[PDB]
């Protein structure tokens, strides 16, 4: 275990090393709505997309905590990069549910392979000899422009067209065609465009049931390494929350950094630190962000402990983790509003990084897996053993 | 009084009549960072910049409540337009502190005259024969590109250069030169650029002491009409809050309008109205916005009552009004965050008006006169008769 | 109308006149869990139980606003008295749904008649010749010990025992028997004991359908005076909220009164007013209480306007009023927690009135008609025209 | 270290073993305002007052985390007992700053010795031959009736009467005289009465400077065991917060336990679990309590890590811990208000444990060391290196 703490220290140190490159390409990504080439280069050199890739394929093969800690530091430099990087690892982790044939095809000669994934069942597939024929239109395809493969969920149907089952299908970039639909006010460089397919062929070995994609049966398998025992869907939500969290932490640091050089208009306080109302308010806001940090870590640690222990997390724990992530990001978005008040009107200038953290965090926070209202109802429901209101845990 | 309620109904009806024009020019203003010509035309035709202009100059000469109600409806169509319109009236109201010579020069042949004003003392003036010589750089000059005059606050100095007093100075557009400094993520079309002057001459009749600009001695003057008895600085803050409020109300209406046609991902709720967690949350959020509405109205009514009654508002009332406006906008920005949660990820699309209300309201809310933390300390301080932490009330 | 504002001023002045008597009997009522005789005397002398009694029976016959304003001032002296007084008027207002025979029997020779009422259907009634035979056990019978009659809701059944309909039944104190069940930590003097009946006879003229008790058909009846056109159930909730509100306002006044004579342990602030963190926080807390005040008044005014105008309030307005009252009391209970923080450890001493307001307001706030969560779901539901989750409006 | 986790499991198991006795004496303690004899017996048998007593004196000598975890479970049975128990250990820990002579006198033949302590400098002491002469009146003396000694802070003065320095003085029960001043609405059995002294003699060996009482110089001393390297004042605040936290957790468990057997009046929801508005709200409230739990643990772990590592905590860390404890208890008191709303009117019945947790937690939370507003200003101030607003850290 002392190894995994040491590795984290190195990967966090890499983010600081490569950070300047990510920070350098912020303006272009905002402008173009995709990651600059220098950034993608840096992501590939740094191996930050390989944290949840297996060691057998030359990956780093870390744990949930390490990915989270890396995510939070990355968001300081560029929230979009942090979001793409984390979604790639999460997508790479989900690919471990596919057969060895698929995994070998994807990672065999590509240690730094990068996957996209959209779980919304936006397509229909039919049985054809040797595999499936897939058609659909999948929005919110994060980082699809730079990814090698994509995991797409679809609804299987028969010759007549009646639904028979859910599928999770791994298709390469060569078969992909991407529509430009990502025009947003935050997380712009994420390039979460729509993936389109039209009668695209997918072989048997690169298709699993959606029922098997959600599986946590690997939790008790001693043959697998700890990482692949982890509850992947929960783990993905945790690291996504870390991206949002990290942006909020950067917003706090900035407001602290600039407070002694600014006043509170139109008050007598020429310095923001001179106002004890400002200081206590900032102390309060900081403690909310600290709570969100403790929330994300609690969940990350629960997933890591169970993975190493090779025990299956009960539904109640998974339901609680979904509440933790929703609560954490909800605290951050409220904290950001409080930080804009603390800073003042200059925060909304395009030259100011504060509005950038504000916009990126707020946009990313409304990801399905981070829904605070759904999270509350899930966690609240676990106390009475009610039916989960979401299909996947 | 039944007249002033009838007039409001007509002016609100005008906003709806001209609204389509304002709504039509939203995309261009966002792009260009200034109001389209059709909008400025509509503002001049509608007389919405003449609400706080005197009847003797062919103005409408209404009251605080009416301006507020017009402001809130305007924000539905374009928050930037609402902000410019309201700042013009407020600036026009502040001009009534100047001598008749200035007022005649400004409004004599221009019933629809539009003033800018920045109160931050960003310039220095010296005595010269017949007037003053003024130099400075004044940021945040709202709607300056379309305005005829500008009220600029400056610090008077002597031949040696030692501060002697504060001044409020009315200078025309012909003497103005505007720097392009307004690059923001919200309230973009407001064109709050920097006003620059360099050894510009201002005559005696268009200069008053800053000490007289803040004056509320007109409160008891029965010679003046009610409007000009009103506490102008307080009244300006109230209508500014109305702009922010109105945006929040439009955000609420939109979320209500779209809820039955959307789901809550990734939950079983295919319709947002099917979730009672969604409905109660929306009910709660709506009640916060309702409180902000009641806050702004309370203040508006206090100012109007005293103006018609010809009584001077004590400091405690003015201090309370400053708390009301800060509280109202603080509730709206928090409510907007809650509405983004209610709506979901689609809210951050550029095609969606929700992120537009969100950004515009949040940017405008950090106006000095709307500072929530300062407002709290002011109102709290009035309970114990502490010294106000702001110079103007 | 200038009369009803003048009358309010007098009735508020009466509360101050008789206030010392109510304040004098606080300690005894706390001890004995019922109102002292001096208090009941004062209630009868002051006519504060006759505000919603008809003028034809020698009552004051005021409006919702006046009752609310009286309620808020009463809570300063003794919250329990305020609660009893307001419940009596509300119960007296509900009696106007009964036939003239009942009203004459109740108010004919008793202008200062005081009714109790519990709406929870805790009893069953059967048809007998000339009336009904009633049996049941009704908890939460506020002020029953001092009341002359009681309005009890029951479920009608047949000889076999199958439910047939809902009833509202007016029975006198002579037929009542009261069980001592009111052992609480707040609102102790309210004496909300359980009313018990056993095969008690109730004649036809003192029984109406529960369906007619909830009726708002009197809203458009020009024959009735304005008061009896008012939506009684909504009006009762509003004045109940006023009792809770008034306690919160008294808590605020006390904290303001004592702040300059106390410190903030263990800080350097020997005076609470010396801490600007304390002052701004108090300013914030005060603004929440101000919002609750504006909420209650908004609702009161909506009910009064419609009553005088003789128009029926649509469900949406009534649903909104239920949200207003729940929001108002929710703000007050949160504000009280904030005021305890402001004051400090001395607040929880039995000698300190602050913990008394705290306990009384918190207990009363959980009245069914003041349920904040139900209120939110009701008001939220009105936006989409959903079925109300409560039977009565 | 695996020992200290094992010991905790046993001490938590002891609280459950002896819990029934504490729970049994709740009604009497509430009535009499002091701990029943069976409780004091149980405290002495269980060794729960000996957690922060040295092993050399036959104590358990645990750490901050263990005391905290024991505190939280104790509050389930009786919050007052938990508060007394924790204050005794904290007082016993502070006694380690005194010389060996004092420690031997106190703990030499009394392994289960129980100390009181009040830090408010409410007394004056003068130099006399062989020691000091002490006079004063010290309020809030928790558990003084059952304690063997008391640590009292005083101001040293000269023959003339001018202040010279601060003192911390250890005096036995034989020299104590206790005034009955503890009449409160929560934490009643704590018996926090006033300690009075009149020209009482205190020898040199049982007196240290207040300057040495606050000392953290023991942090780096490898001669001392880890427990006595811990920052005692910070550690005391942490365990006090644990008492409040534990009460809030018990309130949550109760509301969860009773929800399926209760309805939400006056709604259609016959069961509380049937309302998804109730469930999500409870989920939200639970997450606030979870945050407070994570706050207290974070602080406890920071103190324990530094103690075992033998490093001195910088001021910034100590300032942060003071923010954590204030935030945690602030979350709990707000959470309790939310839980009363969830439960309903039955919560305020004297027979219901919910109002007991509510009152006890709220009273205890206003302890100086748990002041949320002071905590915010302290933690906020650490970001800019401002002077601490409290004398002790
Ligand atoms: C920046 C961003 C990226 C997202 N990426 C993905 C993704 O990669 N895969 C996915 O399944 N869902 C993703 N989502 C989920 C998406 O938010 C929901 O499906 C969304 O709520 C759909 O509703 P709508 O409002 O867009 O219509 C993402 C959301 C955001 C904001
Ligand atoms: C959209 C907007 C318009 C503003 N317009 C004006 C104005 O017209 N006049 C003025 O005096 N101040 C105005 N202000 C005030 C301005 O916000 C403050 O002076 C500001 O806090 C200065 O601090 P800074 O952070 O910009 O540096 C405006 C602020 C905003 C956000
Ligand atoms: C102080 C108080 C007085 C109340 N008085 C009445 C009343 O007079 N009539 C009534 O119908 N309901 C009254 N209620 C309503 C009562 O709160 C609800 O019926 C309650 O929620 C029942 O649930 P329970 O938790 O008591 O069980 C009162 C509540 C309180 C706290
Ligand atoms: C239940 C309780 C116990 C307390 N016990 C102690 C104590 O043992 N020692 C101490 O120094 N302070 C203690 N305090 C601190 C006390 O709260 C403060 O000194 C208090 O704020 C003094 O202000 P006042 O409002 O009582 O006057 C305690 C407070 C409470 C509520
Ligand atoms: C939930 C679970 C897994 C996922 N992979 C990509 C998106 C996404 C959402
Ligand atoms: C405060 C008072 C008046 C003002 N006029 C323009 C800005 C502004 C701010
Ligand atoms: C709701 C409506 C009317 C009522 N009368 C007494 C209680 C009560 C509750
Ligand atoms: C702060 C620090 C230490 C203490 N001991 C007893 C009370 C108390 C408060």
């Amino acid at each position: 275990r002392s190894e995994t703490a040491e590795l984290r220290a190195e990967l966090v140190e890499r983010v600081h090393k490569f950070g300047p490159v990510f920070a350098d390409g912020v303006a272009e990504g905002e402008r173009e709505r995709r990651l600059p080439d220098a950034t993608v280069r840096a992501i590939d050199q740094s191996q930050l997309a390989m944290l949840w890739t297996a060691k057998s394929y030359g990956g780093l093969e870390t744990d949930v905590r390490t990915m989270s800690e890396v995510a939070k530091v990355l968001s300081h430099y560029c929230p979009s990069t942090s979001w793409v990087v984390n979604n790639v690892n999460g997508s790479n982790l989900l690919a471990s549910k596919f057969p060895r044939a698929a995994l070998d095809e994807v990672f065999g000669d590509a240690p730094g392979a990068k996957l996209a994934s959209v779980f919304a069942a936006a397509g229909t597939a039919v049985r054809t000899p040797g595999g499936y024929r897939l058609t659909g239109s999948w929005p919110y395809g994060t980082g699809i422009l730079h990814d090698d493969w994509a995991i797409l969920v679809a609804r299987e149907v028969d010759a007549d067209g009646e639904p028979v089952g859910g599928l999770s299908m791994l298709v390469p970039a060569r078969d992909l065609t991407v529509e430009d639909t990502w025009h947003t006010v935050g997380m712009r460089a994420t390039g979460s465009h729509t993936v389109v397919l039209r009668d695209t062929f997918v072989p048997e070995h690169r298709v699993i049931s959606g029922e098997l994609q959600r599986s946590r049966e690997s939790a008790t398998d001693l043959g697998l390494p700890p990482l692949f025992r982890t509850a992947a869907i929960a783990a993905m939500a945790v690291v996504c929350a870390s991206v949002v969290l990290g942006a909020g932490q950067a917003a706090r640091a900035l407001v602290v950094e600039k407070a002694p050089t600014r006043g509170i208009a139109p008050s007598k306080y020429t310095r923001q630190t001179d106002s004890r109302t400002f200081v206590s308010s900032l102390g309060r806001t900081a403690l909310s962000i600290d709570a969100a940090e403790m929330h994300v870590a609690r969940a990350a640690t629960a997933l890591d402990d169970a993975a190493y222990d090779a025990v299956a997390l009960p539904d109640s724990e998974l339901l609680r983790i979904r509440g933790d992530v929703g609560q954490a990001v909800s605290l951050v978005t409220t904290a950001l509003d409080e930080l804009l008040w603390a800073h003042g009107a200059a925060s909304f200038a395009e030259s100011n990084p504060l509005q950038r953290y504000w916009r990126d965090a707020n946009t990313a926070a409304r990801h399905a897996m981070l829904n605070v209202h759904v999270g509350h109802e899930l966690y609240g429901g676990s106390f009475f053993g009610l039916d989960p209101i979401v299909p996947s845990l």
